[PDB]
């Protein structure tokens, strides 16, 4: 519940949301404070052109509404950073397509693999059936721990041999899905980043093959970033969104890093849903995202 | 998004808004949808005369285009009500007075005593004073629950025996206020049900004395009225309009109502801010009214 999504940001509320009102306590609105508050946000990672867009705003508001006390600059912050978050708060709906098409794109080592499962187990439970498509063929390992998985959880898991054509792993899969009315297919993909211009081949690649099959598929290409990585997770979304075209970000282990500012960053950068953040161990610790429950968490105050 | 506004306005979405959606689909504009529509309508507390004025200005705005689907009523609809919802959408603002004082009006029961207690917190955590006055003065048990709510909280209660004139603990209040630089007083008022002419004729000795000593006091004057009363809401409202002259009203309890409709009838039929809507138990659920975000909310598909 909330009580629980509290406790998993309290180290981002160090910073920001509650982690703000002993910088305001007693202070005049003036510069200094101003200047206080940008180096703050900046060090939660909020980034230097979405913290420059907030300090703006709160500064004419903070002189519209001439105001007085720099307690009161909580509420106008409350606000502004919330406005960010719900420009990008529309839920993933993958119901009413056989399959729904994921398209898993992100680098290696920031939770894609782990974001793939538990979004398996809860449209499983949601009472779906699912197929997982282990499209990141050139590495050995990582396939054959998505086909473990499978093989624990009951779900099937498309998969060739080490090198296989990325294209048509996928392609098959979706063959495979549709054949059997699978609700939907989950695809991994490579995460390697080097060749940049690479990434875009073998993505545009995997999406033209899979509109042989469906012209609507992929129904969503979603990106993972790991918020601890700080802007590494910022410049990761800006390859990859120039890289496809993203409809849908999951970020991940928001829980004990005092990086969260990161979330405003992504969201006020690329204006691309947030669809889940990862706030914990448990597979419904994979929340579909929320932004008024995340602002009122991070912004809860008891005084 | 608006996923905790949605939630809270769940009963409230089964007539209005995306509840539209499933009374429209696949149906001719002709006058049994005009009809069922009126229907849902009422149904949603929406009132006669404001919901006379949706379905006019629904029905030629829909000939003008020649409209033929109902379907393509939900986005004139939308507007129609989302500029019901707008004339109403203007924040209260407190700075700048010494003591800005808030008279509270409204029937005992509707969430008047909470809504003084948030709002109150409210205006403490933005670094404001703020003192009470405990105007219902011959209900002993209410001014003690707002005498030790305040002793909880550090904050300042005026109050006086049981059946004390209230206008002169509210004068009192307000000097005690000026004295110690409060820059909020919430007055309270009696809210009893009989005997109505009593009640008004109190509250405008209330103002008559503030002028005493401020002539802007009351700075506002705000109405609490509780959405799961329905027209009764609608109806304390004309009566406290006229007797004195509200300046902002607050809205409780749209969680878990049918009747939250019932918003668009007080906003058109008296013009007057609305405040606040109470969302929830939470000091931060009496949010700031935000028409857009209102609709959104009511509208959205998802
Ligand atoms: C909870 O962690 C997982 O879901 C998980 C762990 C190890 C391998 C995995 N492969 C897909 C999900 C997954
Ligand atoms: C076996 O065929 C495939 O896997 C495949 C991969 C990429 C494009 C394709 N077009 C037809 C089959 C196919
Ligand atoms: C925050 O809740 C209140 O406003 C409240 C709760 C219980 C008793 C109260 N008395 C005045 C406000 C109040
Ligand atoms: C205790 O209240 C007063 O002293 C009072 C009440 C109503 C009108 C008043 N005018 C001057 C004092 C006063
Ligand atoms: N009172
Ligand atoms: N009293
Ligand atoms: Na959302």
């Amino acid at each position: 519940g909330f009580a629980r999504l509290k406790r998993s940001l309290l180290k981002t509320k160090e910073n920001l949301g509650s982690g703000f009102i002993s910088l305001f306590r007693g202070k005049k609105i003036d510069d200094d404070l101003f200047e206080e508050l940008e180096e703050q946000l900046l060090i939660a990672d909020v980034g230097v052109e979405t913290t420059r867009k907030i300090i703006t705003n709160l500064t004419e508001g903070a002189s519209r509404k001439q105001l007085r006390d720099a307690e009161a600059l909580y509420g106008l912050l409350k606000e502004e950073m919330g406005e960010i978050l719900a420009k990008v708060d529309e839920p993933l709906n993958v119901e009413g397509k056989a399959p729904f098409v994921i398209l898993m794109v992100g680098v290696n080592g920031v939770g894609k693999t782990t974001t793939i499962g538990k979004l398996a187990r809860q449209f499983e439970q949601q009472g779906k059936s699912v197929m997982l498509a282990a499209g990141d063929t050139f590495r050995a390992a990582a396939v054959e721990q998505l086909q473990v998985w499978g093989q624990r959880n009951n779900i099937p898991v498309i998969a060739q041999h080490t090198g296989a054509d990325s294209a048509s792993v996928i392609f098959d899969a979706i063959q495979a899905a549709k054949a059997r009315n699978i609700d939907v297919l989950i695809a991994d993909t490579a995460g390697r980043l080097q060749n940049k211009s690479h990434l875009m081949e073998e993505l545009k690649k995997i999406v033209r093959v899979m509109k042989k099959l469906d012209v609507e598929a992929p129904h969503e290409v979603m990106l993972t970033i790991d918020a601890s990585t700080g802007q590494n997770a910022v410049s990761q979304a800006k390859l990859f969104h120039e890289a496809v075209g993203l409809t849908g970000i999951t970020l991940t282990k928001l829980d004990g890093t005092a990086k969260g500012g990161v979330i405003f960053s992504v969201a006020d950068q690329f204006g691309i849903p947030i669809r889940y953040i990862g706030v914990g161990e448990r597979i419904e610790d994979l929340r579909p995202f929320k932004a008024d429950d995340f602002i009122e968490a991070l912004f809860a105050r008891e005084d």
